[PDB]
DNA sequence: CGCTGAATGACAGCCGCG
DNA sequence: GCGGCTGTCATTCA
């Protein structure tokens, strides 16, 4: 097979590596690898080696990582650029794997484990580990075993051995339902001694090191705590053995409220699976804890269990164990949803990077770029720094607050990966400037062209035309290989049919499939050899072809993550290519690009209506225009439609057959305006709303910009089976809204785009005939704790103190002095809640711990004096009232007209 | 930790007012 | 009392 590698690191003047070798051996090598750097030459000097600039530049080969470190220090003294690739493991990644490398995940050791520490205390800080690690589920992929160390000693208690029967039986007969797909992968081990599990752990850890570490937090809880619980009791020199390589490094990460640790563990590549998460899983959650994202994602979330986890261990050490085994395979059912591992190491063999840099976009682009001038003999810039300088983004159009009962949005494609191809954009590519005019002017194309010989932005940049700028090159490079890959898997749908006979006409003829590649369809080649072929090689043979129809997948979607995050980085100083004026090159062309279109559509549809001036377009934000398609539906009158169905058939076709083609006529003047290297400008048809055909519905409304609700039927060319609410910026979308509540105002809006103002009238008042019998705790918000420790004086409310932290406090007064009481935290979320006046609780309100109940000590006055009032009013009312505002609707009858006036 | 602007709205305070 | 700002704090579209 092709060798790989698995971990590279620096340490001193050698580079220590993990891989794979060519008879899929695990190895390790210690390389005192030559660095090779570059610097400005005489251009009478003949050589192969230019930088992005065309400039001669001579190799200068160091003896050993320092030196090369030394010069560079040595150079910035002197003023003059030291160019080429600074992170030495890079190029010696590049300098070893260069060419495709391809993986055998099998070979790779993903490592996966959850540990637990009984603490009365408190919650067990890692750095310290005050506590016993009493429990270590550690799942190993290549033995594909849960690996189970049971603490049976402690100063917390002693208790019996783990039965693995009893975790197997059902709840109701006392068991834990440990799933059956483990219950045979269970590897028990049980110690006597903590001291003695740690030390069987750590030699397990050896035997068995993982390349990939994961699991749940377990890099800034699992390993801290484990690393200093080992120190702290047989010296650091036994905990660094953690690392292959024998070196760690803490390293403190600090934030924008304070600062922790975590441990860097050289020769391992940590992929802490909730980071995985919060980068991959593109949506905001209320909560990320296991349990809620385990429920979120597979329906069931960690084992069950009756009070705090705190005495878990002693009162129940059965139920203890099997949750913390739960807990390590929630997270590998979850990564069996979302492949984020997969995803992380395809992106990083692609680009060549240390697996856990996908965490940085900047890093994994710097790598690709990298790797594509050294095959070409170039050499990349030197990283510069830049001052922290924010500049201008996308535009968005101020809507009027409204009703709008027909709507059509059309949205650009890749904006502005886009924009720096048709525009060419890139630092080397940079011709000059040019005199530049207020932006409308270019909007309504009324100012001087720019130039005619070089393209433009109308921020004043231009660029070389003839040259194929480093930047774009690349993105399109990205862009073609989706294309490539994406159309495999177009490919292997066509042979998922052809090799679709499980049942049809699947002959007795038994025989051996066949090695046709799916990537391409079959001609007639394989393609006759499918009838002949028995009913069961037809079956083993599609299970090859279906095999690739996600292999294209990863690789797509993870060129797609690839073009999505290259003008992040591209607008950030950290990067090697980054240029203020390219940044705002592309920023400011988009805010053009969506107005010029916003002209043109609006021009378009005033000729077809023979109306004048009309605003056809309600709403635009970046890369995306929504239009008010009343003045259409109206030519055609609404009464000469059959159905909903009807009309939406209508638009579409009015659509694709009348405003694309006037729109890419408009976007095609455009690259000619600005004299652009390629016209790559699209708009696509994107929703289509409006109220069911014949009823009483608003079908949508603006609250303003990032605030709407339309009642969408088709979405890209996808007739719905029932229309689909499309929410954006309302409440209902506000991960800190109750839920109780966000499920009406969610209603609330259906009936208003769907029903019209009757029907919402009548919902809202039962809603209010029935808030108080509504279950109380289905009514407090959400929202992040930072700075905690700041708006406390003795744990009162201070200066500028929000409301939540005040509530917090009226808590720790109500139960002072217990730790048997639910135990409140930071970095958390607490059930807020106002209560009434002349109550004995001590404010208004009053928050509390999430995810449970008011403890019995509190909980029956809490409710007794609890502001329901308040409550409905804040979170509901005010918010509605803000939607049927807008939308020119009432929720309540009597209400009076003069009301919306301010005078 | 990790990549960028543009914009809501909930609360806290100030100011200004016969 | 209460608009009319202003600046924090949180979250969300692009």
């Amino acid at each position: 097979m092709k060798e790989f590698y698995l971990t590279v690191e620096q340490i001193g003047d050698s580079i220590f590596e993990r891989y794979i070798d060519s008879n899929g051996r695990e190895r390790t090598r210690e390389v005192e690898y030559k660095p090779s750097l570059f610097a400005h030459c005489p251009e009478s000097q003949a050589t192969k080696y230019f930088d992005i600039y065309g400039k001669p530049c001579t190799r200068k080969l160091f003896a050993n990582m320092r030196d090369a470190s030394q010069w560079i220090k040595r150079m910035e003294d002197i003023g003059l650029e030291a160019l080429g690739m600074d992170d030495f493991k890079l190029a010696y990644l590049s300098d070893t794997y260069n060419y495709e490398i391809k993986y055998d995940h099998t070979k790779i050791r993903v490592a996966n484990f959850d540990i637990e520490v009984t603490s009365p205390d408190g919650f067990p800080e890692p750095s310290q580990a005050k506590h016993p690690i009493d429990a270590i589920t550690h799942y190993d992929s290549i033995d594909d075993r849960f690996y189970v160390f049971d603490l049976l000693n402690s100063p917390y208690g002693n208790v019996e051995e783990w039965s693995i029967e009893i975790a197997a039986k059902l709840q109701e007969q006392g068991g834990d339902e440990v799933p059956s797909e483990i219950i045979d992968k269970i590897i028990y081990m049980p110690f006597d001694n903590e001291k003695e599990l740690l030390m069987e752990y750590l030699n397990f850890w050896q035997q068995k090191t993982p390349v990939i570490l994961t699991g749940w937090n377990v890099e800034s809880f699992a390993i801290p705590y484990v690393y200093n619980r080992i120190k702290n009791i047989f010296g650091e020199s036994t905990a660094k053995r953690l690392s292959p390589h024998r070196k760690t490094r803490v390293k403190v990460i600090e934030n924008m409220y304070g600062s922790r640790e975590i441990i860097t563990l050289f020769g391992i590549s940590v992929l802490d699976y909730i980071d995985l998460y919060k980068k991959f899983s593109f949506t905001n959650q209320p909560s990320y804890s296991l349990d809620y994202i385990s429920e979120f994602e597979l329906n069931v979330g960690k084992l069950k269990y009756d009070g705090p986890i705190s005495k878990l261990r002693e009162s129940n050490h059965q139920r203890y164990i099997s949750y913390n085994i739960i807990a390590v395979y929630r997270v590998l059912q979850i990564d069996a949803k979302r492949q984020f591992i997969n995803l992380s190491l395809d992106m990083g063999y692609y680009a060549k990077i240390q697996i856990q840099s996908v965490f940085s976009p900047i890093k994994t682009w710097d790598a690709i770029i990298f790797n594509s001038l050294k095959e070409q003999n170039k050499v990349i810039p030197q990283g510069r720094s830049h001052p922290v300088q924010p500049y201008p983004g996308a535009f968005v159009k101020e809507p009027i607050p409204n009703r709008y009962k027909y709507v059509m949005s059309f949205d650009l494609t890749s904006l502005y990966p886009s924009i720096i191809r048709q525009v060419n954009i890139s630092p080397e590519t940079i011709a000059g400037t040019f005199k530049v005019a207020p932006l409308h002017d270019y909007i309504n194309a009324v100012a001087e062209r720019p130039s005619d010989v070089y393209s433009c932005s109308p921020n004043g940049m231009m660029y070389y035309k003839d040259r194929d700028g480093v930047v774009p090159t690349e993105i399109t490079k990205v862009f073609n290989q989706r294309k490539e890959h994406k159309g495999y898997m177009l490919a292997a749908q066509r042979n998922g049919e052809i090799i679709k006979e499980a049942l049809h006409n699947p002959n007795l003829s038994v025989d051996e499939p066949l090695d046709v590649d799916y990537r391409f369809d079959f001609s007639d080649e394989i393609k006759e050899k499918i009838k002949k072929l028995s009913a069961k090689s037809l079956n083993e043979m599609l299970f090859r072809a279906q095999r690739t129809e996600v292999a294209g997948m990863t690789a797509q979607i993870n060129r797609k993550l690839l073009i999505n995050s290259l003008y992040g980085a591209l607008g950030n100083v950290w990067f090697r290519y980054y240029d203020l004026r390219n940044a705002t090159a592309i920023t400011t062309f988009g805010q053009m690009a969506l107005q010029w279109i916003e002209r043109k559509v609006n021009e378009y549809l005033n000729e077809v209506c023979g109306t004048e001036g009309e605003a056809f377009v309600l709403y635009g934000d970046t890369d995306s225009i929504y239009v008010s398609a009343d003045k259409i539906i109206d030519k055609v009158g609404e009464s000469k439609f059959r159905d909903t169905n009807h009309w939406v058939d209508f638009l579409d076709k009015f659509a694709r057959e009348r405003m694309e083609p006037a729109i890419d006529r408009g976007f095609r003047e455009m690259c000619e305006y600005m004299n652009n290297k390629q016209h790559l400008m699209f708009m696509d048809r994107e929703a289509i709303a409006g109220p069911p055909l014949g009823s009483k519905g608003i079908g949508g409304f603006w609250t303003g910009k990032k605030r709407y609700a339309l009642n969408v039927w088709d979405m890209e060319g996808t007739r719905y089976a029932e229309p689909k609410l499309k929410i954006m910026g309302l409440e209902t979308q506000k991960s800190s809204t109750p839920k109780a509540v966000q499920k009406a105002l969610k209603e609330c809006i259906r009936r208003m785009l769907q029903e019209g103002e009757e029907s919402l009238q009548e919902y809202f008042k039962e809603f209010e005939k029935e808030f108080r019998q509504l279950n109380y705790i289905s009514i407090a918000s959400v929202s992040s704790a930072n700075n905690i420790a700041k708006y406390d004086v003795g744990g009162f409310p201070g200066p500028k103190c929000p409301f939540h932290i005040r509530g917090i406090l009226t808590y720790n007064r109500a139960i002072k002095g217990n730790i048997d009481a639910p135990q409140v935290v930071e970095g958390e979320k607490v059930y807020v809640l106002p209560l009434r006046e002349g109550n004995p609780f001590g404010d208004k309100c009053i928050a509390w711990p999430s995810g449970t109940e008011i403890t019995d000590l509190i909980k029956d006055d809490v409710l007794h004096w609890m502001d329901y009032t308040v409550l409905l009013e804040k979170t509901f009312i005010k918010p509605l009232e803000g939607f049927t505002s807008a939308a020119k609707l009432d929720y309540e009858k009597k209400a009076s007209l003069f009301d919306m006036f301010d005078f």
